[PDB]
């Protein structure tokens, strides 16, 4: 394991908050789910 | 701006650097690219 920088501007942050929170996640869950995400559909 | 970390395993890691490379981008643009298409997938 190791930890990778994301820089997020202000609004894209907003959005990860509000989009997680919504389905009672985390930031850091979302972000997970969109690479993984990705990385299946490739 | 702000930077928030992202815990990444090896085997992860490997696949975002290889399909990153296979298209001529670094793993940063890889993740924000990925960020941002779950973001407009959510709606
Ligand atoms: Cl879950
Ligand atoms: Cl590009």
């Amino acid at each position: 394991t190791t930890t990778m920088g994301v820089m997020l501007d202000d609004a894209t942050r907003e959005r990860i908050k509000s989009a997680a929170t919504r389905i009672d996640r985390t930031p850091h869950w979302l972000i997970k789910q969109a690479i993984f995400s990705y990385l299946e559909q490739l």
